[PDB]
């Protein structure tokens, strides 16, 4: 059956398997992530199938683990960045570090379901 | 104010001043991007500032034109936008896999005016 959750800015994001079983058979539907940017203004762009691949890319894991975490490598908060909407929040778009820094006190949320088949 | 457009699969998009006037002033507001994979799932994404940002790299230029084409140019077909992990080079990345999103729906809706 389908989990829904929510994660806000600031979070970090794990998705997990309840019974410790693989994360590659962690299944996503109807992920919406929103933020706003330094103006104020809303974004708002379906995330499902990224997270969807994200759980995929474990199929071949030997020890497989029972998690995944958004981040990266130093498991970054959810913040506007987390995930990239072309034409608003993409690094074309937000091109330095400064740039990037008026979006520090932005919005952020994601939200969606989970399950495991 | 504001005027809708609507664009379907295979349309040559072409968005154009009424007046000939520089095409550096369209902007845009509730563009949705909607196209069908191979499978039959529905996808949209938001395109509203991606078609903003087009008119707006008209804004430096000395001659600009009065109308800018996606695009030499390609109908609109399910890859004209990119929703990330659905339709990207990341995610279809192999000839054989394109090929399948040949016949997919794609439309493009949205309003537009001249500021």
């Amino acid at each position: 059956g389908w989990s829904p959750f929510k994660y806000s800015k600031g979070n970090t994001v794990t998705f997990k398997t309840p019974d410790e079983s693989s994360i590659a058979y962690m299944r996503f539907r109807n992920c919406v992530f929103t933020f706003t940017d330094p103006k104020g203004s809303l974004h708002s762009i379906d995330v499902t199938e990224v997270l969807n691949n994200m759980a995929k890319g474990f199929r071949d894991a030997q020890n497989p683990p029972s998690s995944f975490t958004l981040g990266g490598h130093c498991q970054a908060p959810l913040n506007a960045f987390s995930f990239v909407l072309p034409g608003v929040n993409d690094r074309a778009t937000v091109a330095t570090a400064d740039e990037a820094k008026k979006w520090e006190n932005c919005d952020a949320t994601l939200t969606g379901l989970q399950r495991i088949i």
